Protein backbone atom coordinates (compact mmCIF):
# COMPACT_ATOMS: atom_id res chain seq x y z
CA UNK A 1 0.00 0.00 0.00
CA UNK A 2 2.94 2.32 0.46
CA UNK A 3 3.12 1.93 -3.37
CA UNK A 4 -0.47 3.82 -3.59
CA UNK A 5 0.82 6.24 -0.96
CA UNK A 6 4.24 7.13 -3.35
CA UNK A 7 1.44 7.86 -5.86
CA UNK A 8 -0.86 10.40 -3.86
CA UNK A 9 2.78 12.21 -2.44
CA UNK A 10 2.98 13.26 -6.15
CA UNK A 11 0.04 14.80 -6.64
CA UNK A 12 0.68 16.80 -3.07
CA UNK A 13 2.40 18.85 -4.90
CA UNK A 14 0.03 19.39 -7.93
CA UNK A 15 -2.02 22.76 -6.95
CA UNK A 16 -4.57 21.69 -9.83
CA UNK A 17 -7.26 19.18 -9.31
CA UNK A 18 -6.26 16.05 -10.76
CA UNK A 19 -7.21 12.34 -11.08
CA UNK A 20 -5.59 9.61 -12.41
CA UNK A 21 -7.20 5.92 -13.56
CA UNK A 22 -5.85 2.68 -14.54
CA UNK A 23 -7.15 0.03 -16.08
CA UNK A 24 -5.32 -3.99 -16.52
CA UNK A 25 -9.14 -5.14 -17.52
CA UNK A 26 -10.42 -6.20 -14.60
CA UNK A 27 -9.78 -3.32 -11.57
CA UNK A 28 -10.68 0.26 -12.09
CA UNK A 29 -7.88 1.97 -9.51
CA UNK A 30 -7.89 6.02 -9.17
CA UNK A 31 -4.87 8.29 -7.73
CA UNK A 32 -5.03 11.71 -6.96
CA UNK A 33 -6.73 14.85 -5.46
CA UNK A 34 -10.24 14.73 -6.07
CA UNK A 35 -11.18 11.33 -7.32
CA UNK A 36 -14.83 11.94 -8.25
CA UNK A 37 -13.18 13.69 -11.67
CA UNK A 38 -13.00 10.21 -12.94
CA UNK A 39 -16.77 9.96 -13.05
CA UNK A 40 -17.50 13.22 -14.14
CA UNK A 41 -17.71 14.13 -18.44
CA UNK A 42 -15.90 16.07 -19.65
CA UNK A 43 -14.69 17.28 -23.74
CA UNK A 44 -12.08 15.15 -24.97
CA UNK A 45 -10.20 17.62 -26.34
CA UNK A 46 -7.46 15.99 -28.67
CA UNK A 47 -7.89 12.35 -26.76
CA UNK A 48 -10.85 12.46 -29.87
CA UNK A 49 -8.22 12.13 -32.40
CA UNK A 50 -8.44 8.27 -31.59
CA UNK A 51 -11.53 7.81 -32.56
CA UNK A 52 -11.57 9.98 -35.66
CA UNK A 53 -8.98 8.46 -36.70
CA UNK A 54 -10.78 5.05 -36.37
CA UNK A 55 -14.01 6.03 -37.85
CA UNK A 56 -11.92 7.75 -40.69
CA UNK A 57 -10.30 4.80 -41.42
CA UNK A 58 -13.14 2.51 -41.14
CA UNK A 59 -15.43 4.06 -43.22
CA UNK A 60 -12.69 4.73 -46.22
CA UNK A 61 -12.74 8.70 -45.81
CA UNK A 62 -8.60 8.29 -45.43
CA UNK A 63 -5.97 5.56 -45.09
CA UNK A 64 -2.88 5.62 -42.61
CA UNK A 65 -0.64 6.64 -45.51
CA UNK A 66 -2.36 9.42 -47.00
CA UNK A 67 -1.00 13.00 -47.16
CA UNK A 68 -3.06 15.71 -45.37
CA UNK A 69 -1.81 18.85 -47.92
CA UNK A 70 -1.19 22.34 -46.08
CA UNK A 71 -3.22 24.54 -47.74
CA UNK A 72 -0.69 27.48 -46.97
CA UNK A 73 -2.26 29.19 -44.24
CA UNK A 74 -0.18 29.48 -41.25
CA UNK A 75 -1.22 27.40 -37.79
CA UNK A 76 5.19 23.49 -36.38
CA UNK A 77 1.35 22.64 -37.52
CA UNK A 78 2.58 24.45 -41.32
CA UNK A 79 3.40 21.54 -43.13
CA UNK A 80 2.14 18.17 -45.23
CA UNK A 81 1.01 15.45 -42.50
CA UNK A 82 -0.26 11.81 -42.48
CA UNK A 83 -2.87 11.14 -39.97
CA UNK A 84 0.17 9.52 -37.98
CA UNK A 85 2.35 12.16 -37.92
CA UNK A 86 -0.67 14.47 -37.09
CA UNK A 87 -1.35 12.64 -34.30
CA UNK A 88 1.70 13.25 -33.09
CA UNK A 89 2.03 16.77 -33.21
CA UNK A 90 -1.87 16.95 -32.12
CA UNK A 91 -2.57 18.99 -35.36
CA UNK A 92 -6.05 19.96 -34.80
CA UNK A 93 -6.58 21.29 -38.69
CA UNK A 94 -5.93 17.40 -40.29
CA UNK A 95 -8.00 15.73 -38.22
CA UNK A 96 -10.95 18.53 -38.41
CA UNK A 97 -11.02 18.22 -42.27
CA UNK A 98 -10.61 14.08 -41.53
CA UNK A 99 -13.72 15.22 -39.40
CA UNK A 100 -15.30 17.20 -42.24
CA UNK A 101 -14.94 13.87 -44.61
CA UNK A 102 -16.65 12.16 -42.31
CA UNK A 103 -19.70 14.59 -42.19
CA UNK A 104 -22.54 14.80 -39.31
CA UNK A 105 -23.97 11.88 -39.92
CA UNK A 106 -21.87 9.55 -40.26
CA UNK A 107 -20.38 10.66 -37.04
CA UNK A 108 -23.46 10.92 -35.18
CA UNK A 109 -24.04 7.20 -35.99
CA UNK A 110 -20.55 6.07 -35.56
CA UNK A 111 -20.20 7.45 -32.01
CA UNK A 112 -23.64 6.23 -31.32
CA UNK A 113 -22.62 2.47 -32.51
CA UNK A 114 -19.52 2.58 -30.69
CA UNK A 115 -21.10 4.55 -27.50
CA UNK A 116 -18.34 6.98 -27.28
CA UNK A 117 -19.40 9.00 -24.45
CA UNK A 118 -22.20 11.06 -24.32
CA UNK A 119 -22.27 10.54 -27.99
CA UNK A 120 -23.64 14.01 -28.85
CA UNK A 121 -21.82 16.16 -31.75
CA UNK A 122 -24.14 19.31 -31.97
CA UNK A 123 -24.05 20.87 -35.27
CA UNK A 124 -20.48 21.44 -36.19
CA UNK A 125 -18.98 18.75 -37.16
CA UNK A 126 -15.72 19.90 -36.98
CA UNK A 127 -15.77 21.47 -33.33
CA UNK A 128 -17.62 19.46 -31.30
CA UNK A 129 -14.54 17.72 -29.35
CA UNK A 130 -12.97 21.32 -28.87
CA UNK A 131 -15.57 23.30 -27.78
CA UNK A 132 -18.26 20.45 -26.55
CA UNK A 133 -21.47 19.19 -26.92
CA UNK A 134 -19.02 15.67 -26.81
CA UNK A 135 -17.85 14.56 -23.21
CA UNK A 136 -16.36 11.51 -21.80
CA UNK A 137 -15.29 10.60 -18.26
CA UNK A 138 -11.62 9.33 -17.53
CA UNK A 139 -13.35 5.84 -17.03
CA UNK A 140 -14.76 5.95 -20.36
CA UNK A 141 -11.67 6.73 -21.79
CA UNK A 142 -9.30 4.16 -20.00
CA UNK A 143 -12.09 1.18 -21.07
CA UNK A 144 -11.88 2.90 -24.88
CA UNK A 145 -8.11 2.99 -24.99
CA UNK A 146 -7.63 -0.43 -23.01
CA UNK A 147 -10.16 -1.87 -26.37
CA UNK A 148 -7.92 -0.51 -28.74
CA UNK A 149 -4.63 -2.16 -27.54
CA UNK A 150 -6.60 -5.39 -27.14
CA UNK A 151 -7.63 -4.86 -31.03
CA UNK A 152 -11.43 -5.40 -29.22
CA UNK A 153 -13.21 -2.41 -30.32
CA UNK A 154 -15.97 -2.42 -33.15
CA UNK A 155 -13.67 -1.73 -35.89
CA UNK A 156 -11.94 -3.56 -38.36
CA UNK A 157 -8.72 -5.12 -36.60
CA UNK A 158 -6.11 -3.71 -39.54
CA UNK A 159 -7.77 -0.50 -38.21
CA UNK A 160 -7.16 -0.91 -34.86
CA UNK A 161 -3.71 -1.99 -35.23
CA UNK A 162 -3.23 1.08 -37.65
CA UNK A 163 -4.23 3.78 -34.93
CA UNK A 164 -2.76 1.90 -32.17
CA UNK A 165 0.71 2.72 -33.66
CA UNK A 166 -0.13 5.97 -34.13
CA UNK A 167 -0.12 6.25 -30.54
CA UNK A 168 3.73 4.73 -30.09
CA UNK A 169 5.27 6.90 -28.18
CA UNK A 170 8.34 4.83 -26.74
CA UNK A 171 9.12 1.43 -25.61
CA UNK A 172 11.40 0.69 -22.70
CA UNK A 173 12.71 -2.69 -22.89
CA UNK A 174 9.95 -5.16 -24.54
CA UNK A 175 7.78 -2.90 -22.77
CA UNK A 176 5.50 0.07 -25.05
CA UNK A 177 3.97 3.36 -23.73
CA UNK A 178 0.88 4.55 -26.27
CA UNK A 179 -0.63 7.91 -25.31
CA UNK A 180 -2.37 10.78 -26.36
CA UNK A 181 -2.95 13.68 -24.90
CA UNK A 182 -5.54 16.97 -24.80
CA UNK A 183 -6.24 20.48 -23.71
CA UNK A 184 -9.66 21.45 -23.96
CA UNK A 185 -8.87 25.66 -23.99
CA UNK A 186 -12.20 26.37 -24.82
CA UNK A 187 -14.25 25.31 -21.61
CA UNK A 188 -14.39 26.45 -18.43
CA UNK A 189 -12.87 25.17 -16.52
CA UNK A 190 -10.09 23.72 -18.84
CA UNK A 191 -9.31 20.45 -18.76
CA UNK A 192 -5.82 18.80 -19.08
CA UNK A 193 -6.16 14.49 -20.75
CA UNK A 194 -2.76 12.10 -20.62
CA UNK A 195 -4.24 9.04 -21.71
CA UNK A 196 -3.16 5.78 -23.33
CA UNK A 197 -1.56 2.20 -22.39
CA UNK A 198 1.47 0.00 -21.17
CA UNK A 199 1.59 -3.27 -23.22
CA UNK A 200 3.86 -5.46 -21.44
CA UNK A 201 -0.64 -7.61 -20.63
CA UNK A 202 -2.08 -4.09 -20.89
CA UNK A 203 -2.58 -1.11 -18.65
CA UNK A 204 -4.84 1.45 -19.41
CA UNK A 205 -4.38 4.85 -18.30
CA UNK A 206 -6.16 8.59 -18.07
CA UNK A 207 -4.90 11.26 -16.61
CA UNK A 208 -7.60 14.20 -16.23
CA UNK A 209 -6.85 17.11 -14.29
CA UNK A 210 -7.55 21.14 -14.52
CA UNK A 211 -5.75 23.94 -16.48
CA UNK A 212 -5.12 27.47 -16.73
CA UNK A 213 -3.52 29.33 -19.30
CA UNK A 214 -0.06 29.54 -18.45
CA UNK A 215 0.44 25.94 -17.54
CA UNK A 216 3.40 23.74 -18.45
CA UNK A 217 2.33 22.06 -21.54
CA UNK A 218 4.86 19.29 -20.40
CA UNK A 219 3.18 18.25 -16.83
CA UNK A 220 0.74 16.44 -17.97
CA UNK A 221 3.19 13.65 -19.70
CA UNK A 222 5.98 13.61 -17.27
CA UNK A 223 3.71 14.13 -14.20
CA UNK A 224 1.68 10.52 -15.93
CA UNK A 225 5.56 8.88 -16.46
CA UNK A 226 6.13 9.80 -12.90
CA UNK A 227 3.15 7.93 -11.27
CA UNK A 228 3.58 4.93 -13.97
CA UNK A 229 6.85 4.46 -12.92
CA UNK A 230 5.92 4.78 -8.91
CA UNK A 231 3.11 1.84 -10.26
CA UNK A 232 5.54 -0.14 -11.25
CA UNK A 233 3.42 -0.37 -14.48
CA UNK A 234 6.60 1.00 -16.38
CA UNK A 235 9.46 1.93 -15.30
CA UNK A 236 12.43 4.64 -15.97
CA UNK A 237 14.82 3.33 -17.19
Amino acid sequence: SIIDQNVQALFNEISADAVFVTYDGQNIKKYGTHLDRAKTAYIPASTFKIANALIGLENHKATSTEIFKWDGKPRAWDKDFTLGEAMQASTVPVYQELARRIGPSLMQSELQRIGYGNMQIGTEVDQFWLKGPLTITPIQEVKFVYDLAQGQLPFKPEVQQQVKEMLYVERRGENRLYAKSGWGMAVDPQVGWYVGFVEKQVVAFALNMQMKAGDDIALRKQLSLDVLDKLGVFHYL
